[PDB]
């Protein structure tokens, strides 16, 4: 009501607010996921947990998650421009707990589009830019795999021209049991660098209307390669477990404060 | 000396950019049938290719593909086996047999581009986007009545084509221009100072059920007056479906001798 | 000294701090610029000036600025990886004043790399992602222009697959007079969206060791196209003035608060 | 029917992806001379091309180019007239005359890639980065003693080559492998079930002063054992310079009849 200067949910500010790079939440997501469960060094994982987050009930449980998404705002406007509403993503997830409640920590994430990257920082998800590839199921022809026993699906991440992660799943059966780390709240750290010479906050992403397709599960394989530094390398798999292929949706509304310390 | 199906030659032949056919394709298509000026279409038909039984029938075709060679090796590297594509198709005939001519095509990966020229398909490079059906959540459309699917092509940073389909029913009737042989012109520029009309030989052609509904198509400036001549006079039905084929090689229609 | 959780100048946090996407300033920049001075609707320009910034001494003075940069941190480490240390940029600049002192406001900017984009938001420069092309001078052969009378240089910006801006300069003489809008402080608005249900600050970017090559100046041409919305379109040229081609360097240290309101 | 120097054919010929030669090039080069296993190099030489007077001499060449046709039209669209390139060169001879063979090349734009195959230059697609000299500020090197310049190539998301040069002096001596004719193999895959050895004809070859100093070069895995066979045994001098030429067409060295 009072406002004088230019406005907007985000930069760039403009007289009408229409120029802003980001739209206010809620945002809807619909995606396809290729995920591998793995065993991480629990002491290594612990060092990525900020104060307030404790080790998971199974401290060594981790996951590598490839996904391709479509997203839109409440009005659905972005959906008519597929170039604007799609992105690929790779995440690491670590098991943790907040006040006794299972959650996941995402210490590393990459995406291949700028809007999702910046929107990640708004939520505290530490998204960087990368090149991200993922197999898609086919239903006709021979050039791919079906969502059926024996179907194989692969994921790859490169960053700055170097291969960082490769994952594979060969599915053998369908279940109605969502993978644990993809079915708990994510606990992020909101912090942004200080330009004029920071107060981090631990937040949970608030979601609704979480939906999974049937889950196709089988063997998993996962390989980390050099090219992201030793801090990242500490989270490489000790052992690799089951892989999972499924579709996922949710609505993301905003943050809930877990601790402002 | 060094060998290979294609450049670069190498001692074992492994370095070649392209592998020998056959190649398998599995793709997701968003296609719009439209009416083109028949006189404009005729001017894109080389000798031997005559106007369709329906000279004005054309189509704009967006697709996303996975492909592989006979051994399937490319499938394990999604970054190497995937590409997006936009094509124009024109109805024509050769010796009384219905076919389609592709006067323009764009892809977003180099191997499929070069492989296109091998077959005579006139692929250039572009930026190509296409809606994907969803089955969970709210951020997209289902393959079901009322589902909408969009396609866009930009070239050299300029928007060139936008298409949309809103489906209303499923059928087992493949879109006509996507179910006839393609007749290409095999020609490569002379570097040291002879075109052939060929058809792509395919097998194991497979369609999913075809979701069909309204179609919409717009051409924008940015590719020149020759291309603009093929802009729609009227836009017909749209179709969303999956498609597979195996592509084996070429068959000579004419070498003009 | 006390720190427990993972750390870093920016996300992602890590045990050593090495994983952070951004490095602390200062950052050094060395670039090549193709710039066109133009006349903007002063009333339109005014609406992009937040409280505290007044219209420029010449309220209708604006510029369109294409640049290609190399950048590095104090240790110079980024320079050995050209893919990491280079980016292209397009900016709009508007003339304004703070407490009587000439400055420039950048209402819109685009870059083609993720690190520079995020670093822009840290400073309040409203960078989005785009495709940005710019001619470079040649010194041998025929496939280009020399930095000499008659030399022509072009710039183009596309965003989401649509052409947004095209500029051209044909130079006819060399001067030692830096273009006014490229030789004054930039006044940005620091603001980041609030995730847990904003306090903007007006800041100036503090720079040192500003250096210009000889300036090649001549006719300018500039065209805006649709595809960024009516707020942006309000800043299209009424008339187009001189163009300038030159090399530029500076060291960027941090922000100085102009007003926290 | 429709015409054109290259596909796609069109009624006026304007749609063609490629324009007829001559084409002008102006580029900035970062090059490292190195020693290759002569036996490995020999295996990449087709019949008619014999080992160099110095069989082990090779070079790794990074360049950034602007190009245009005779009318200069492409120059006004920087996005259409610019590309980056990485090449391997091997010393060889044809009928006693020194030449260079390019067994591998990569570029980052589609037109130059296709145009390469027209000439017989075995270009593939890659991601190619190269340092640029600066003249103001601190974020780079000057073309002056102690200046360092780096090059990198990735293909399909894997790093393949890194090179570096630290210059110490200026000379008027063009690097040998960048100052001899290139001998290519013109061949295109048969689609309906005959290579030629050709040289690229150039004129108006121009070098800036050559800044020369130490060179460093590393190959990484990621392209196969054939390519790996050309990895350096030893690395020599590096050179940073500007280069221009006009490329007119091909001259037949042999058609093997
Ligand atoms: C980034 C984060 C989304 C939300 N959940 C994900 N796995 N990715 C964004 O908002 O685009
Ligand atoms: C290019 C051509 C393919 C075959 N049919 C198409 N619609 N695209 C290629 O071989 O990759
Ligand atoms: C973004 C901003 C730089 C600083 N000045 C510019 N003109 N661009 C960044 O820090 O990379
Ligand atoms: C590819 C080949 C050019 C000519 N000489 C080079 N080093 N690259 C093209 O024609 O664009």
């Amino acid at each position: 009501p009072g406002s004088a200067g230019p406005v907007g949910y985000s930069l760039p500010l403009s007289p009408t607010g229409e120029s802003a790079m980001l739209t206010p939440p809620p945002w809807h997501f619909s995606g396809e996921v290729v995920m591998v469960d793995y065993r991480v060094d629990p002491d290594a994982a612990r060092r990525f947990l900020p104060p307030g987050l404790e080790p998971g009930a199974d401290p060594g449980a981790a996951a590598a998650v490839f996904a391709t998404w479509q997203w839109c705002s409440q009005d659905g406007a972005e959906l008519t421009d597929p170039g604007r509403c799609q992105f690929g993503e790779f995440l690491i997830l670590l098991s943790c707990e907040f006040e006794g409640r299972p959650m996941a920590r995402c210490p590393y994430a990459w995406v291949d589009q700028a809007v999702p990257m910046m929107r990640g920082w708004v939520q505290g998800m530490p998204k960087q830019f990368g090149v991200i590839h993922q197999s898609r199921p086919v239903t006709v022809g021979k050039a791919g795999s079906r969502l059926a026993p024996g179907g194989r699906f692969d994921g790859a991440l490169s960053v700055h021209g170097r291969r960082v992660v490769e994952a594979s799943v060969t599915v053998d059966r369908s279940t109605d049991q969502p993978p644990a780390l993809h079915d708990v709240p994510l606990a992020h750290t909101l912090v942004f660098p200080e330009w004029v010479p920071p107060r981090p906050r631990l937040v949970a992403s608030e979601v609704s209307d979480v939906e999974f397709s049937p889950i196709w599960t089988g063997s998993g394989d996962l390989t980390f390669f050099d090219g992201l530094g030793d801090d990242f390398g500490a989270l490489a798999p000790l052992e690799v477990g089951s892989g999972h292929v499924f579709s996922y949706g949710e609505t993301l509304h905003g943050g809930r404060l877990l601790s402002d310390y």
